């Protein structure tokens, strides 16, 4: 097992670190464009080993020939549509040069743009293609209702779809606690609220940091699915696919359910949206073509 | 368990994170004296419980009155060294904010054990010490843990095997003060001498001697944490769940290998009541004359001060 | 935090192995009536912590004095009915071993929250917690985590999903007791009937009411232990690390759900001090009138002793 | 990775279930002779999975059809002893050989070090990939007891053991160490010699108390230290019995030494130093071992 990660800011080393910790690789490169950080942040890691009780064998670099024969590669290089879009493009035909066939894991922004982008570039079969988008949604939403209720965040679901802001599609009908529904437990309007806040949620963190962007969660989200691949056991999660006639939407990329395996996205999930939902997602779907 | 953690920089942070998903505390908190960093570092990393599994409360504040009643505190603010600075400009800086610190907690904790990682550690965990007023197997340092693990690292891109199978004894502080003990390193209880080159091991040595430098070298800017963050949680793991564990850590002496009252990296067994007892192993001339070396140096900056 | 486990058998044992290897005690006492049995089991287990990296404190005995102060006591004496035997027979035996051992451990431990795992299930969790003389809220029943722990395998043997993402909502207690609740029943937030025709969701639900039985038809000579001692497990640890999980267990009532004074398996809010809150869930008339009729059927079991 | 568990004893048992829990595998199978035992503590194992929190592929079983192509198999089938226990684990192999092309083998038997030796050459293997588990476990004991004696950590305890179980082993003392301080340094002569006394019958105290069978928990914890370090690779140091072709100066036998875990089993063995008075006696260990 050996996994490569591009970008060497907070969210692609936060990344790797994770990765080591639980053991879920054997070899691991931290890859970026400026000489230096890198090969600090990897050595770094390294030296950890003895105190984790880890063996892996992390090396960061600037050289593409390092991340030669890697089984899963995440995309952390982003900022802005011009930007970003001529990165993910060339960091993809360059790993391409080296990797057989990997499963990608986008991580940019505008989020679904840019896993349209990457696999177009590919040349890849869409079922190893994703992008993270859904689990940290939701671990937001999970965590809003857990301090609205005081139960351990274990114990809840949360249902999201679509993208992020106003392209965003919570799904109240399958957002429970112990398996009972939210609006069971509390009103209407109050609900409405825990909603907005999980749009705007990455634009908070924001405001304090004053610089940069948050990372621990959209770090351990992406983990979350290498976990499920690495490992074969076929979670149920939120990720940015291509999609090809369910819930009446075809070519192009949105946020849906899915069943994750060691072959990537081994089954999609459609279910039952109320009118106003399933309307929201076939909104969505279009800007995406829109600037695609 | 009530845990602090004092500076949002990636060292404090770090540590916080990691000890909230190895479910060492039920609540922790995250001071520092910015805006909103603490703030946000603290809610993103709240936001993490979902897909973690942990439960346990954090907050992120510019309120000491936040920290009442912690059962362990953790400082990291002050910072190494800003590359072209003056080493005695930093050992003002420290020691001024090392004193700040420590004199606004004990305004809300009243016995807490403390663990320092402010540099230069063994003069810092000097100056918490006496500013805290309490008994010195309370207060300790985090030094030694960090070259052990280094330089147990170096041994295994040698040998080519397991990091838990190798011991690395390490005394003293850290720069020219540094007192590696390559007699009792091993590799399955067999000292690295019976396998390694003389001149292979002296290398090995020195790369442990430099290798913060080595890090701070290709981040150009701010230090190293991953290893530092991971090496003050094993120290806090030991005592949360009594292990006795036997580490190498910068406390008080009081007659042990000659030197008395200074604060000296030595082997100890850490447990809930902090240090429980200290070891005083049988080093060869060499070794224990550069320790007695470098301790009465310490004492000199507590006598600039 | 102390912890002891009363009975050396196989879920006894297992237990005790797995709250050590998962470090969620520092002392732990294994009790039997019998010479020899619980001395060689937990001396085994405590010659395992080089190897699984725990130091706990382990012993096993047969003087009720080793278990002094314990936080957290479970009971597993009380082996369930055996080939040749009827119902009044098993009842009576183990009430008499249940309120035997509670009056021990009532005379070392002062307030300790206690964990039944004997049975009948719902009425020895009741016969202890009346010897006791501890508020309700410290005595609960482990049942309704087995039975859903089942139920969640059998669904995942269908789809083809992660253990993880099944949600196993059960209700009451074993047998025709049972009241398992299709409409809370999920996947990835779905409820299973979206998912499910209704003959194969009625099979799941058959096979989960005689799952135990299951076991014993290939044991040929006892019955189940590993699922059933992590199921113990899952809920010492929600009171060790104050989690607050929801999960269904056998606790007192006082009018939801109209039951009163009897103990019944429902969805609680576990934490440091036991029972935090009892949910009422809007179940649906049908299930309601088994769940009500069941527990009559507790009270009148329970006045013939 | 899919790993085969040989016997549904205590010991098999256990392990099996240890290696799930850990996630250090894909699909395990146990297997034994009798019908329903197997079978029955396989789905105990795998309804733990929505509480434990994996997902791995569990199964009991009596048709040897069901181990085709294994990455590891392990044997703990054992109960004119000597030919007893022999004659079952010829056994048990050959039928395994029948389903699994190149697999590695870990036997735990008694006599370890000869059931081993019979296991590689019906095996038709390479000496490499067939090893078998005791060192690990008097080390474990060894380590317990002193902590017992100094009160610290196991973590921070090495210990020495060579040779086999009973008479036959052969404890290191000057490579017992304490977070590298040999214990020669802490404890007398006299405490030293009854902590390797109480070693030597370890087996037998557990079994004197039980009365009615033998110890597994720490057996069992033993080999799955074993397995891990084959499936992640990590190139563990550890004393298991492998067979010797001159180090020591023993030649053609299985006896218990140091040596290195990787993914293909034995990647190298260590020869250390040892003063002669142990090595004379580790000499005429393997003597009867042969």
């Amino acid at each position: 097992m050996k996994i490569t990660v591009i970008g060497a800011g907070n969210v692609g080393a936060t990344t790797a670190f994770r990765i080591a910790d639980k053991k879920l690789a054997r070899e691991l490169v931290l890859l970026d464009v400026v000489e230096g950080i890198p090969q600090g942040k990897g050595l770094d890691m390294y030296e950890t080993g003895p105190v984790g009780l880890f063996d892996t064998k992390i090396t960061g670099s600037n050289d593409y020939a390092d991340t030669a024969d890697s089984d899963i590669v995440i995309i952390t290089a982003g900022l802005l549509l011009m930007k970003n879009a001529g990165i993910v493009k060339e960091v993809t035909d360059n790993i391409m040069k080296h990797s057989k066939n990997p499963i990608i894991i986008v991580v940019s922004n505008p989020l679904d743009i840019m896993t349209h982008v990457a696999w177009v570039r590919s040349g890849l079969p869409k079922e190893r293609v994703i992008g993270m988008a859904g689990v940290l949604d939701a671990a937001r939403f999970r965590s809003f209702i857990a301090m609205e209720l005081g139960v351990s965040m274990q114990d809840i679901n949360a249902c999201v779809l679509g993208g992020h802001g106003d392209a965003m599609v919570p799904v109240v009908k399958y957002t429970t606690v112990a398996g009972i529904p939210i609006s069971d437990l509390l009103p209407a309007e109050t609900i409405d609220k825990l909603v907005e806040r999980t749009r705007n949620g990455g634009a908070e963190i924001v405001e304090h940091l004053k610089q940069g962007s948050a990372f621990y969660a959209p770090a351990s989200s992406v983990v979350e699915m290498v976990e499920s691949i690495v490992l074969d056991r076929k979670r149920v999660l939120p990720c940015a696919v291509g999609l090809e006639g369910q819930y009446g939407i075809d070519k192009t990329f949105v946020g849906v359910p899915v069943k994750l395996g060691r072959n990537g996205v081994e089954q999609i999930y459609e279910i039952n949206l109320d009118q106003a939902d399933l309307d929201l997602l076939q909104k969505s779907a279009k800007i995406v073509d829109e600037n695609c």
